[PDB]
């Protein structure tokens, strides 16, 4: 142990640990559960505090080394030695001011250890004093909120969408050619290609990707330097559009200060309505993993038109049996994101005056889906996607059995002919040729010559 | 018109109306959208002034005219001849103070005219004075909708559901012998009958009735005799327990006074708990909805195991064809239904202190759940349900063409020889009979004394 | 009555109604709740069956007469006389079959009597044949769905919405200089002035502004022209753009033809989208709205920081007892888009291959929360937003008995005497005036020179 | 690293793993986001392995010794020893076939080494031929998952709601004496005691128990023994009552064979249900935890009546300034719930025929429900509700200062009188006894002996 000092006494702290007083007496207070904080939002609070301990430097409000060891503790963090120094759970104060501390705690002790080497009371480096220095909990932890959503955004879901759209719209390409009955309330309809249907999975894509990139600037907007309130009350004027700029030249995401702090402060408005994005993709994936799973049912008894790769272990005494496990892993999580949408509502929905208190349940919401997305689409394009292949011969069988292609009859064949082979076909069980024959409307050749599914798209 | 007086004045009312000044006021200033009090609410206000008028004459506190006259009047209410006397949009004071007012209202100008005769300000029944005797806003609604809630359930869904039970049940009873491939994750799998299938939508039906059940004592519970905060002042102590009484006198329904009314008029959890019972019902009856369509997929290009009803005029060029309209309406408001509890959560969650004023929003959301539940099971049962028929021919095809049956040889032929025209059948598109006949490790008639579906349940 | 006859047969239908055959026979397999189709879908369902009649017309595809007929009976329906001919329930085919029908039918028998004078089977419009021209129920109700979002968005809710952003844009002006306590975890914070936290108020409706107009181009997306599956089988090539080109002549916004009609058929994705910008709004307008009667709560004991119009009536001995109805309706609508969107989200997400049969329940809940946010924003800035007054004397109260104004003693008496006069102060019950001179550490001309509220922001 | 083996071929596994080669292949192939099985489920799954073991060898199915082993072998999962042989994500295959592998795997390789001694290939314990004998991943996965549920729900979410109820009961007790100004739509309103007030949150939490218990019986029913589809192919036919028997012996919870295995295997409504009661739970602890930071709320600027618990480190310049720290985190798990039940819906609607395969998804969001529930209340209950205290002399001087208690008068002076002062003091801002000394309406005396709050109830 190690007894660390705050102000409300001294407790004891496990010696090989770099968390400080605050951190471990938090531990105790919310010992909920066991979700924590994750990686990603650590290491924006980290980023977060780097920037500030540059810019603090830059306005001489930090000497060169205090603000040199910090940022360079910072480094070690992002570097990701220093993940289990962060025990905090999610289910802590609604402003995150454990985690805050959490991170001031640990970047002292650290930095302490940078200069002279003191981990513990005698550090060189104080947690609040240097480490939290013009900045406060209620406009720290929002900004490493942002700082955290915008660079997984950018960088985690976005490559995996634009990933999994390439390959569905290489696969339409190719398939474009093949024609298909279509299904309408799950019953025979019009045929088109199966290039056509999966270019709406396509199109699909391509909409979200525009519906997330517009919620973008919001979450781009910094409420770093409203300090308590948001009227920045003790921060140098520039403070606020300083460090704004560092996160942005270091992360080199298009970061800027808020315009309005108290809007940035009293709500998570720009992550409820971010998510909002997000929840609209889960329902475009839901659809595009059910119309896989669905196409490729059976071997036998379902529909069969399309193949998927078989990645787990199975039977010989079960050949061309394969269940559509990513299908199900996409499906799961699609699930997840609506739900994780209503927690972010309620909390988002929930501020009060000046401070939104519902901040960590909020991020660690939005951090899922995102991770849960940009993971999922990642998988499923790997595992699946770019495996899908077309049954060309169940494909043919179905199609020549339908009854929907009776229609291009018509113009050789009144209505009256045409629903007359159908309504017999349909009766004795036939094809639309075998009855036509039957009826000797026509002949074999005729048929073959008037019924061309190449055709009417 | 004619010019009706309230404490802030006198205002001009439709002549041809019954409803009073503060109606009309509010009238004003709550237009938004068009939901109203739905006629069950309505109703059950009704009921709940009438009781009231008859506890308080046996308590001495209205004569025997004034009492004799507002339940002749609301009687008119629950006679249907008064529906268009309460304009009253659902986006109203929390609490539902101006529906409260507009029964008072109409109540009192009614009864006048069953005395003396004047419909106006020199009435011979008080609104307040009279109508609302004993009474509050705070207490009245939260009764009201109580009441409403547990008749809609007692006798509007409960019946509609045992009949839906009923019906598959015999459904389940006659197709008890009919087998069918079974199918886990959409891929073919062990066979199980027709009969066992749908027994599981009862054995759904029946649970669901069972946990609907239990939220009929809490939602039985009425607040009347709280008034304003729940202590009751102003009241005859055995008023609540009087007014209760009469209410499940005439219901016939097991109303009780709430044990505790602070809890009663602080909450709406008796609500909010019985419409978790309602969206358990939502779940099963969406799945048992889904089953169906899918099942009755095609009629060619899908699984066609079943046959529906055609209710819908089809064309004669396309005879097969039916799209399950009945099991679109049902999906649709099962998730209704879904959203509805969220909306119920989040107001149910919102009470602050001594009063829960998100009251009109919730009863909106669980009578109209209820009213799409009952319908919707009446309407699945009458038009689809009744009619549900087993394509037998198209049944055998699929369990004669999968290879889930190789498992029947095993007892008679070992693993080897079994996956060996398992293995053959699938790649050359063969079943197993055509396959293990090629393979010459059997003869058809052995193959059809050894792969018994009928036996392998 | 009078007999009207589709292909299942002769049914009838009252005589002094439009409609035909079908929605008569609709009108009894759905009878399910209460819910109609919404006024907007309605005149949105007109507008499309207008201007696919100009374009038929255009593409000699329909005669002079026959065509200008049916667009003379369109703006009837437009000019709101024939509300009362479209019966059909919400809950009907999920492709909105029915109600497209219903307008056929209407439109037919109606331009039939704006030419010869035929209501009914010897009527000279078919509603099939000319009404239905070039369309169908799978690529019409999406077009109408589209009209009627896009539209009650341009000129219903944006423009509620900026009015409310006016007024409170004002108020906050005109309270710049009043100074008041913040409150973070709801407990005494730093102070700002009052204009400055509805300054947070106008930022966010700003900023929900810009969210609702990126979804805009979506939803202005139209699906007419791919007809059954969204291959545009049996349409003039340029029909699709046509149509929209027209549409939007006569709507004035800006309608194109949507580039993939697969991803416009298969899905309800511009709506999930549109609407998660919806439920953005509204928790910023839940938070607004609890800010208000949180700050007008009283009259004693509470906050009372502001007043709000009484527009119900009260009672003399009960003054200054307000209770906040306009932010009770708004609170309770804002649960219910929370609602709507879970209801949105789950038939969104349930599409199946080339059409989603969700549709009815999914506009509903659309059209409904646009309905219940611009007509509460309306409500709220009319009845509540514009009188917003400052309670000033409560105000200065509050802010001289807080212990928060401490820290501007530091600059001229140390952390060691300003936390003295605070510990003091809050022990005895003592303003940090009264505390701070019994202490002697300065004097009352000192203390009022030095606690400056109206320079700490 | 230990090369092992399955159907697909031979794996490198990690040789100090216990785990085999389908854990192993899974692991690659399921790398989605950083949710795995919580340690609750995983028990479970290892107490259904070990009563199927006691089971098969009571029906001679499995040796003494192979029997033994895999028992002895769960018991060190169960004594917590093997946490890290478990690394299989949340989203994996929807029937949760890879944990159930999983389970196998280990137990196999550890139950070999309390034999001979070979973990691999040349294990003495097959995985798939001893551990899941008589099983499926089907009928094994759903039955873990309704003996984790009713475990958390019997001794770790009731126990901790008694306790939290139990401490709410003394603190109403021993406040029952304490007369407070009661609050209805935020406005001041009759008094009530603090006693009454916090009866509601006692009451309140009663019935959230007793909604809790009814759920109980249909989440006791156990899957176990329908094997693949519900049939029990291939099963002793007293192995399903039995192995519910032995679950129920070791656990102490009343565990049953499910009526029906198709409802069973086909849904999972008996904890969409019970979810239902857990969310009305949340409602009713978010309400509770709102009134409690709204009572406390201050020092000075707020309501103030009660006091908690500092348990977070303050400063000295701050004296009184306290953040209700628990209730935020108690409000923000309520909101999570809410978002769970979503998640939770719509995986349990999404059933298709013989299997729901969203069940990993739905365990996870249950259990955690519990788990925070638990826990929330658990850190309430110790760091909160033992420490309610109330402020006397604030509720008093709010008590006097309110016109509300105008009523008490009355009886000695008609409504014109009482009405009089309180208008008057109300404009003057007097209290009711002040202003109606200055009316000489009555004397000070008169006031004190007939407004007695302590009558008024």
């Amino acid at each position: 142990v190690r007894s660390e000092k705050d102000s409300m006494g001294a407790i004891d702290v496990p010696a090989d640990k770099l968390w400080g007083a605050q951190t471990q007496r938090s531990l105790e207070h919310f010992r909920i559960s066991t979700e924590k904080m994750p990686t990603s939002l650590i290491h924006a609070l980290a980023l977060t505090k780097r920037a500030a301990a540059k810019v603090n430097e830059d306005l001489g409000l930090l000497s060169e080394e205090k603000a040199s060891a910090i940022r360079q503790a910072a480094d070690e963090v992002l570097a990701g030695q220093h993940d289990d120094e962060f025990p905090l759970a999610i289910w802590q104060t609604g402003s995150g001011t454990q985690s805050n501390m959490n991170m001031n705690e640990v970047l002292a002790n650290r930095a302490s250890e940078l200069l002279g080497g003191v981990r513990g009371m005698e550090r060189k480096v104080h947690p609040n004093d240097d480490v939290n220095k013009s900045q406060s909990s209620n406009d720290v932890f929002p900004t490493a909120m942002h700082v955290a959503a915008l660079l997984a955004l950018r960088k985690q879901l976005i490559p995996q969408l634009k990933t999994l759209t390439q390959t569905l719209n290489e696969k339409s390409r190719a398939f474009a050619d093949i024609v298909k009955i279509g299904r309408t309330h799950l019953q025979d309809a019009t045929p088109l290609t199966l290039g056509q249907e999966i270019s709406g999975w396509v199109a699909m894509l391509e909409h979200n990707l525009k519906h997330i990139e517009y919620s973008l600037p919001h979450v781009a907007e910094l409420a770093l330097g409203g300090t308590a309130v948001g009227t920045g009350l003790n921060t140098h004027p520039e403070y606020a559009r300083r460090v704004a700029d560092e996160l942005a030249v270091i992360t080199c995401a298009p970061f800027v200060t808020a315009p309005n702090k108290f809007e940035a402060l009293a709500t998570c408005d720009a992550l409820v309505q971010a998510h909002g994005a997000l929840k609209g993709l889960a329902a475009s994936l839901m659809k595009i993993a059910n119309d896989v799973r669905w196409l490729a049912s059976g071997p036998r008894c379902g529909i069969g038109e399309i193949s998927i790769p078989e990645n787990e272990p199975g039977s010989s005494i079960m050949p061309g049996k394969v269940n559509p496990t990513q299908c199900e892993a996409l499906t799961m999580l699609c699930c997840q994101v609506m739900g994780n949408d209503v927690a972010i509502n309620m909390g988002g929905a929930s501020g009060n005056f000046e401070l939104n208190v519902f901040r960590p349940m909020v991020i660690h919401n939005f951090l899922q889906s995102v991770r849960l997305l940009a993971d999922g689409m990642e998988s499923f394009n790997k595992h699946c996607a770019v495996g899908i292949e077309p049954n060309r011969e169940r494909i043919n069988q179905l199609l020549n059995e339908s009854l929907m292609l009776v229609t291009a009859l018509n113009t050789h064949i009144g209505y009256d002919k045409a629903a007359e082979i159908a309504k017999k076909a349909h009766k004795e069980g036939l094809t639309l040729k075998a009855a036509a024959l039957a009826l000797g409307y026509l002949s074999e050749a005729e048929f073959d010559s008037w019924v061309r599914p190449e055709q009417m798209v």
